[PDB]
């Protein structure tokens, strides 16, 4: 299922015995910590030369994330290496450590929605992303482990439904405000420095470009709603505090679908 000896192969191929191993279309390691890989088999190839651009292009962009270290190509695919992120991966943070990361985490991510948009050369508008959901939910590939719990037993073809009726009205509330997203912002995907528990960067950007900018806040709030834990109070205090330091008025119809679309997604 996973072409260990294909990836490997491009990994290992400049030598100096980097121990390079896999830590999941696969994520390496090398043995110093120092350096990360995505691979992908040969039928996925453009999607991560669009990974590799997007990284490319945000280390211009005075936004903290990886170096793109190498990429290469062969008959069985194709991988990206990058620098590590060094830190703390948000999900992984105590209550009381991502809340020391809050107000930090929506400065970074206001800095990143401040990039003007339409000098961003990617995209992942909504079009593009109720297409992929049409496309996955077509081939029975939803994985519902990505879904709200309450969802888990509903067919993603009747979930699809119940938000195919609104992209309209969501398609003029994203020309209206639109911004570059992260465009998989859950927590893992934040590194913190883990002695100030400032924003070291971000990771996992094969999905950044335009977007409403809820693509991105729907995604942080819910996997922050894990740490926040069973504390309804605390969980809608920490949004109206991040809504106040980021700039933003919250919509939480508009937050919902974007939750909701997202496990759509993927596959
Ligand atoms: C599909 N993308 C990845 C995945 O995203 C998921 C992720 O899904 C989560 C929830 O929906 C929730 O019900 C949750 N709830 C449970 N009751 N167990 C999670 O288990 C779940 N995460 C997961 N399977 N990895 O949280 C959601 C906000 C998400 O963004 C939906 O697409 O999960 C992430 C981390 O969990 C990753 O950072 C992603 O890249
Ligand atoms: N360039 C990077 N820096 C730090 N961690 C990374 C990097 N690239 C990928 N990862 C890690 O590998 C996983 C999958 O991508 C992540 O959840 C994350 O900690």
């Amino acid at each position: 299922m996973i072409d260990l000896t294909a990836f490997l192969t491009l990994l290992r191929a400049d030598g100096g015995d980097a121990g390079w191993e896999p830590v999941t279309a696969a994520v390496f390691r090398s043995a110093d910590g120092s350096r990360y890989a995505k691979c992908v088999p040969a039928d996925q190839v453009a999607a991560l030369e669009a990974e590799r651009d997007r990284v490319s292009w945000l280390s211009t962009q005075d936004i903290p994330g990886p170096r793109v270290l190498d990429w290469r190509v062969g008959a069985a695919g194709a991988g990206l290496l990058t620098s590590t992120v060094e830190g703390i991966p948000a999900d992984r943070a105590s209550a009381s450590m991502l809340r020391a990361a809050w107000e930090p985490i929506a400065d970074a991510v206001r800095r990143l929605h401040e990039l003007p948009p339409e000098k961003c050369p990617f995209t992942r508008e909504l079009g593009e992303m109720f297409s992929m959901a049409r496309d996955v939910v077509a081939r029975e590939a939803v994985n519902p482990d990505f879904l709200p719990e309450e969802q888990r037993h509903t067919p993603p073809g009747e979930l699809l439904a119940r938000l195919a009726p609104y992209v309209g009205q969501r398609l003029a509330q994203e020309a209206a405000q639109t911004v570059v997203c992260h465009g998989d912002l859950c927590l893992p995907n934040i590194i913190l420095d883990p002695d100030t528990l400032d924003v070291a960067g971000f990771i996992d950007l094969g999905r950044l470009g335009r977007a409403d900018p809820y693509a991105d806040l729907a995604l942080l709030f819910a996997t922050a709603r894990e740490t926040w834990g069973d504390d309804e109070r605390w969980s809608q205090s920490a949004e109206e505090e991040f809504a106040a330091r980021y700039g933003i008025a919250l919509d939480r119809d508009r937050e919902r679908f974007y939750l909701h679309l997202d496990p759509l997604t993927w596959g």
